[PDB]
DNA sequence: CGTCCACGTCTAC
DNA sequence: TAGACCTGGACGG
């Protein structure tokens, strides 16, 4: 539920509906507080993108289909435990919050978003959230410039591991991929955010990009990965999160930053 | 049995 | 700046 996994997520929605036809509604479980998706049409067609720690869907009608339908477009956060499955109808996973029917000619499936601890969230209407900047991944110049005419922001008062969760300038940047930036440079986690920004080979900014991107090309599910083959790929590609040897601590909202050596100046 | 820990936001005091 | 929101795996007694 980092970038790499919401890209990986979106083209795994992509090619695995290039050639199904959905129908019918869009169902949603029970025990799920997101909203109901109206929407009904006979023969529709499932696209995506992401941006950041974003996913939109976007469900197609095709030429006549039934009800009247313009396209809808639904935009979903996967909080810690996100994902999407493409399941046969029958074998729903254990908590498949929403789901979206393929219709007959051929084997009847359901994509499902797969959610167990439910800090995921969708909402209607295909808008990204206000407020979260660009994406380190698909608009990286954005992101960059973003981050450097924005520096007198308090965001950046904080220290430099903080500031890299704060998704109004790293959207995509998660716990993972924090600690890993942090390494290549090794850059102490509790630098000031503003001074090793302002400054303005690969510098941190570049390394927000390139860093996610090579999750996304060891291709799979990322941290989503056990049974492996995707989950030893990617195990293997962590250098400094969770590893042996490295140091540890909390930030100032409790969440666990890996790194090695000096913890730096604004440290607990 | 029990405690801790996990890829992230949110709203409310 | 604390919590709340949740399930389940790892591991302890």
């Amino acid at each position: 539920p980092e970038g790499p996994e919401l890209h990986l997520a979106s083209q795994f929605v992509n090619e695995a509906c290039r050639a199904l036809v959905f129908g019918g509604c869009v169902e949603k479980s029970s025990v799920s507080r997101n909203p109901e998706v109206p929407f009904e049409s006979s023969a529709y067609r499932i696209s995506a993108s992401a941006r950041g720690k974003e996913l939109r869907l976007i469900l197609s009608p095709l030429p006549g289909a039934q009800p009247q339908q313009e396209p809808l477009a639904l935009v979903f956060r996967f909080g810690m435990s996100g994902s999407f499955q493409l399941v046969p109808r029958e074998e729903l996973p254990r908590h498949a919050h929403l789901r979206f029917y393929t219709a007959p000619p051929g084997p009847r499936l359901a994509l499902c978003f797969v959610d167990i601890r439910r800090f995921g969230r969708w909402d209607l209407g295909g808008k990204w959230q206000p407020g979260r900047g660009p994406c380190v991944l698909q608009e990286y110049q954005q992101f960059r410039e973003n981050v450097l005419r924005n520096l007198a922001d308090k965001a950046f008062d904080r220290p430099i591991c903080e500031a890299l969760l704060d998704q109004r300038f790293f959207n995509g940047i998660g716990n993972y991929l924090r600690a890993e930036i942090l390494y290549r440079l090794k850059i102490p986690p509790f630098e000031k955010a503003r001074s090793v920004l302002e400054a303005l080979n690969p510098d941190l900014l570049e390394l927000c990009h390139s860093v996610p991107k090579e999750v996304v090309q060891l291709g799979g599910k990322g941290y989503g990965s056990s049974g492996e083959e995707d989950f030893a790929a990617f195990r293997a590609w962590l250098r400094c999160y969770g590893m042996p040897g490295m140091s540890s601590l909390q930030d100032r909202h409790g969440r666990t930053i890996w790194f090695q050596g000096d913890p730096g100046p604004l440290a607990p």
